[PDB]
């Protein structure tokens, strides 16, 4: 019922897309109009341009994303949420290693009632160039 209980269990399905590999189905999770903003790199607009994101993730050899959803505040047809994330990846010698960031994403009631990604700015972690 709550707003984070339910940003935590639309999460919790977006993990369960990205693990059967179905970049769609991740996709499916933002807004139309949805923006993700990489800290120090450049934006990424839009529903099918945040699944070439994934779908590149994926194919990198990305993989076991675990999210960690702190503190979650409604507002309006919004809801705040800080975070954090890890998951396995490559490195630079191409050895795939355990790799950390933080977020922090704004979601959206969409037209459902079910919240949907709108906005999310994040950063890897300091440890590829
Ligand atoms: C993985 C690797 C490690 C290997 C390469 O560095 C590529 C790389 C990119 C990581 C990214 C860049 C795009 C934005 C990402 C994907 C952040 C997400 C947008 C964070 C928000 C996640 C969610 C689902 C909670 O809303 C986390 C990691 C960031």
């Amino acid at each position: 019922q709550s707003a984070k209980e339910a940003i935590e269990a639309a999460l919790a399905d977006f993990v369960k897309a990205y693990n059967s590999k179905d970049a769609a189905g991740v996709a499916s999770k933002y807004m139309d109009d949805a923006a993700i903003f990489p800290l120090d790199m450049a934006r990424v607009d839009g529903r099918q341009n945040i699944q070439k994101l994934w779908q590149g993730l994926m194919d990198m050899g990305v993989s076991e994303p675990k999210l960690t959803t702190l503190d979650v505040q409604e507002s309006g047809d919004f809801a705040f949420e800080s975070g954090s994330i890890s998951l396995k990846g490559p490195g630079k010698d191409s050895k795939l290693v355990d790799i950390a960031g933080k977020y922090v994403e704004v979601w959206r009631k969409g037209q459902d009632g079910g919240w949907k990604l709108y906005r999310t700015i994040a950063n890897l972690d300091p440890a590829e160039h």
